[PDB]
């Protein structure tokens, strides 16, 4: 069982107007996380890790996730499909991940060359899953930005412990 904060609607999630798919290409760090099934945990906190954008001839992206565990470098591949407005994508080739349903990514704000905030919605084994990336092209970003990402998290039914500042590092990511 699992018990989970509702997925809000997408008329809460901004889209960001005139989005430009060559611009958004490239590295970016994920500087802030949140969702309804990501938790604090000062125990052991979340690295950093980062998300490569790359724009196909046929406009989808080839997404690579990196993330350093347990001392090694783990690469993930996504591809994010163009969908009803520019900004929105789904996921390609849904059908080779077990359980999933659906899965959503709308671009809420970018100025391409800083920062960006993305929102993932997903279902899987029938469980709504929902995340907000706040993506920095470098590691750090201004307070200002920060507090907009927890207050724009807060308006979509997330507590304080739903939110996440992954610790800079150097391994992986760095690439
Ligand atoms: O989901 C994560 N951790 C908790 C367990 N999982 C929940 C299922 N996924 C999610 O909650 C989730 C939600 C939206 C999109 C996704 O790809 C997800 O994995 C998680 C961790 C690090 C970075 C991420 O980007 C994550 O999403
Ligand atoms: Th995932």
């Amino acid at each position: 069982t699992s018990d989970l904060i509702p997925a809000p609607p997408l008329s809460k999630v901004p889209l960001q107007q005139n989005f430009q798919d060559n611009q958004f290409q490239g590295k970016w760090y994920v500087v802030g996380l949140a969702g309804n099934a990501i938790l604090r945990e000062d125990k052991d906190p979340q690295k950093m890790y980062a998300t490569i954008y790359e724009l196909k001839e046929d406009k989808s992206y080839n997404v690579t996730s990196v993330l350093f565990r347990k001392k090694k470098c783990d690469y993930w591949i996504r591809t994010f499909v163009p969908g009803s407005q520019p900004g929105e994508f789904t996921l390609g080739n849904i059908k080779s991940y077990p359980g999933l349903t659906s899965y959503l990514v709308r671009v809420v704000s970018t100025n391409y060359n800083q920062h960006a905030m993305v929102f993932f919605k997903k279902v899987s084994q029938n469980r709504e899953y929902f995340k907000i990336t706040l993506y920095g092209r470098t590691k750090e970003l201004t307070s200002e930005l920060k507090e907009n990402f927890i207050r724009f998290s807060k308006s979509l039914g997330l507590p304080e412990n739903h939110i996440v500042f992954p610790v800079p590092i150097d391994q992986c990511i760095d690439g």
